[PDB]
């Protein structure tokens, strides 16, 4: 998203 | 799966 | 905390 | 642990 | 940065 | 590395 983000809310999901 | 693991190869997948 | 925080200050704590 | 290791198993430890 | 930040945009740097 | 693996050993470079 620059950072690399991780989504939680299960997999984590990592995006940029 | 234990330790976070992130599976790449797109997003990253965080699972344990 | 969504998304998984590293919190720092040592161990990462890694929280949602 | 060299690498960031995030332990699992609740708190992510996050440690070299 | 607290933080462990991931910067991206290539290698991620973690940095606090 | 696949994985996404944080180099650590000072900033974690994280590379797959």
């Amino acid at each position: 998203v620059a950072k690399l983000v991780f989504f939680a809310g299960a997999a984590i999901i990592g995006l940029m």
